[PDB]
Parts: structure tokens; C-alpha cells; sequence
């Protein structure tokens, strides 16, 4: 966590850099990713 690190998203894969991705969890691009892969799925 210091120049860029990237983070893959588990629902669509789409990886990107932790300042791009979305800062509440940075698992999942999207907060619906993380709805979606909560209320959808299980890990
Ligand atoms: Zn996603």
C-alpha cells in the first residue's frame, strides 16, 4: 500500500490501482460488486 497497488475485483475481475478502485473495501470496483457478491455468493 504504497505507489499503486492493485486491486482485483472478485465479481468482475477488472483490476485496478487502490486510489482508483472503491476506497470503502478496494476488493470490488463497485459497492454493488460487494451487495452483489455478499447478497449473491459467499467466500
Ligand atoms: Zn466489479
Amino acid at each position: 500500500g504504497s505507489g499503486s497497488e492493485p486491486a482485483v475485483c472478485e465479481m468482475c475481475g477488472i483490476v485496478g490501482t487502490r486510489e482508483a478502485f472503491f476506497s470503502k473495501t478496494k476488493r470490488f470496483c463497485s459497492v454493488s460488486c460487494s451487495r452483489s457478491y455478499s447478497s449473491n455468493s459467499k467466500k
